[PDB]
């Protein structure tokens, strides 16, 4: 139960976006980078688009993916709304719509307080089918498919290992040995869904993974549990 979680892991992928951290496809007199696996998560186009592998409006539409913010003026509405229409992005095509039904001559900054969540979940469905992955984790024996942004955003080790010269475009990565693969699993789960499932006979591994993943908040929490 980490209610803030989906927004801080939003907050940490507009973060990486802003200094091109893992961005892995770029747009254009603007240059706009992004994470695919993001506008996959955003868009059902851009899903389509990057499995299979310039409009106005663009700018405004990658923004409100990576701050569920949607910010329209009677300048960019139709280019906002073309663009939104054209990747399916019902929030946005609706939003443009409530601005028009004004008349126009107002501005509108629109905050989607569910958008954070709505990203994280779909993250979570792209992970589970095996969409945009592109990486595996090994520990010990299993292997665990994952998308790098959403690792780095919820792990200090994973940053540290994605920003190493010589690890940064390895597509598997090898963890200690000595990690307990169910711990993974279970933190893996917890970096995608909010949810920690902790049970009496894991607590020990997943606060031991959790420190070594150096994710303080999980650690403190299951300590809470031996406590409870």
């Amino acid at each position: 139960d980490f209610p803030q979680h989906s927004q801080h892991v939003l907050e940490q992928l507009n973060q990486q976006r802003q200094l091109g951290l893992l961005c892995d496809c770029t747009f254009v007199g603007v240059h706009f980078k992004a994470h695919k696996a993001v506008l996959a998560a955003c868009s059902e186009y851009f899903k389509m688009l990057f499995v299979d592998q310039n409009a106005a409006g663009l700018g405004q539409v990658l923004e409100f993916m990576y701050t569920a913010k949607l910010s329209l003026s009677p300048e960019n509405v139709d280019d906002v709304l073309a663009v939104a229409t054209f990747l399916q992005m019902q929030d946005i095509i609706t939003a443009c719509h409530a601005l028009k039904s004004l008349a126009g001559t107002a501005d509108s900054c629109i905050q989607f307080t569910r958008h954070a969540s709505d990203v994280l979940l779909n993250l979570n469905r792209l992970r589970s089918r095996d969409i945009l992955t592109d990486v595996v984790i090994v520990v010990s024996r299993e292997q665990f498919r994952a998308h790098k942004t959403v690792l780095m955003a919820c792990s200090g080790l994973f940053y540290s290992i994605f920003t190493d010269q010589l690890k940064c475009n390895l597509s598997v990565i090898n963890l200690d040995p000595e990690i307990n693969p169910e711990g993974f699993c279970i933190l893996l789960d917890f970096m995608y869904t909010s949810r920690l499932n902790l049970r009496e006979g894991n607590i020990m591994a997943v606060m031991a993974t959790a420190m070594y993943l150096q994710m303080e908040h999980v650690v403190d929490t299951c300590r809470k549990f031996i406590k409870a």
